[PDB]
């Protein structure tokens, strides 16, 4: 068994030139990257070669429009670049953003490359700027193309069209984007835990509700888990993964896993409120690993605490690893009125809860 690892050093180019301590930092992947280092976590892995994604490989989720506005980008002024970046929700634009979102995307397309043809198992992607709340036709939350919808398509695109992909969001904000690309689709399963907060959280929408099961053919498989009130920590997820995520995945019998794995749900992050451990997202991971032969990719979202994020993600590659799970609670009364009403809107669709 070999784990891939894919981390470029060009990805940190993408920075806000009109505030520096923009929580979005470059130093968010050097900072993962380090601890791998000095954890001995990356000479244990396999190295997969970082590329830029093609235009025709966005084109896979991404309309015509939004790809060549985020192009024209890396010839801008930076009057034209503020302006451009104001007009989005919570987005920042530099000269080096559309080459380091086409980074991101294609580490991960030669991840999920390397998976699907047997050379390495599972693998872990330290990749930024993030996108599970970029859409078909614009970029978001930090986002600018969605790296997790765009490698799911593109595993098909190697494979077959009626791969079954499973992509669990277990960052701390809900994939708009992810969600509302295959909404439609019952060959990719969307599973997303996020703070929700009747809509008061970003992206602030009622799409994130648990009531959103999909549409057409995919219906059923669009799975909301949303967390109202206050912080939540290892047990609500421990327990939303037990009765929810894995008994949905296992009866979707994925044969490749996703994870957009924000990072932005650790105790410390400004943007998330929440205090799940490394310890935890460990056993996230390995339970994941549960499925589809391993085939698992860990695409880095969210996450703003440099130590945190560091942790957790450290965490994560050491369970795909083959390490031993580290050790690791009455749930809040929101989370269990929240996951039984995940329960009950998806019985109908999968018969094993
Ligand atoms: O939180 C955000 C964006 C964070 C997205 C997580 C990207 Se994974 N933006 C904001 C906008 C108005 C007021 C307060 C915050
Ligand atoms: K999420
Ligand atoms: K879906
Ligand atoms: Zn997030």
């Amino acid at each position: 068994p070999i784990t891939g690892l894919v981390y470029d050093q060009r990805m940190m180019l993408h920075h806000n030139m009109w505030d520096s301590h923009h929580p979005e930092l470059p130093q968010r992947i050097s900072r993962i990257f380090s601890r791998h280092e000095e954890l001995r976590l990356l000479s244990r892995c396999h190295r997969i070669p970082a590329r830029l994604a093609t235009e025709e490989e966005l084109a896979l989720c991404h309309s015509s429009k939004h790809i060549s506005i985020i192009k024209s980008s890396e010839h801008m002024k930076p009057r034209d670049l503020n302006r451009l970046g104001d007009e989005y929700n919570s987005i920042f634009i530099s000269n080096e953003s559309y080459t380091c979102a086409l980074l991101a995307a294609g580490s991960c397309f030669n991840s999920a490359q390397a998976i699907l043809t047997g050379q390495v198992r599972n693998a872990v992607a330290i990749v930024r700027p993030p996108g599970h709340h970029a859409e078909k036709d614009t970029a978001c939350g930090f986002c600018f193309f969605n790296t997790a919808a765009l490698t799911a398509r593109y595993a098909q695109s190697i494979t077959r069209e009626s791969l079954r992909v499973l992509i669990v969001d277990w960052d701390v904000h809900h994939g708009n984007g992810t969600q509302h690309i295959f909404e439609e689709d019952d060959s990719v399963l969307y599973i997303s835990l996020h703070r929700y907060e009747d809509g008061a959280f970003f992206p602030n929408s009622e799409d994130a509700n648990y009531d959103k099961v999909g549409l057409g053919k995919g219906r059923g498989y669009n799975v909301n888990i949303p967390w109202n009130g206050g912080k939540m920590g290892d047990p609500e997820y421990m327990a939303a993964f037990h009765h929810l995520v894995m008994p949905i995945a296992r009866e979707f019998a994925p044969e490749l896993v996703l994870v957009s794995a924000g990072f932005d749900a650790a105790r410390g992050d400004p943007l998330g409120g929440f205090q799940v451990t490394p310890e935890g997202y460990a056993h996230l991971t390995h339970q994941l690993m549960s499925l589809a032969a391993g085939r698992v990719l860990i695409i880095l979202e969210g996450g703003y605490n440099l130590t945190s994020i560091s942790e957790s993600m450290s965490m994560c590659t050491s369970m795909l690893l083959g390490d031993s799970p580290p050790s690791l609670t009455p749930l809040k009364t929101s989370a269990t009125v929240s996951i039984n009403n995940v329960l009950r809107a998806h019985a109908p669709f999968w018969s094993s809860l």
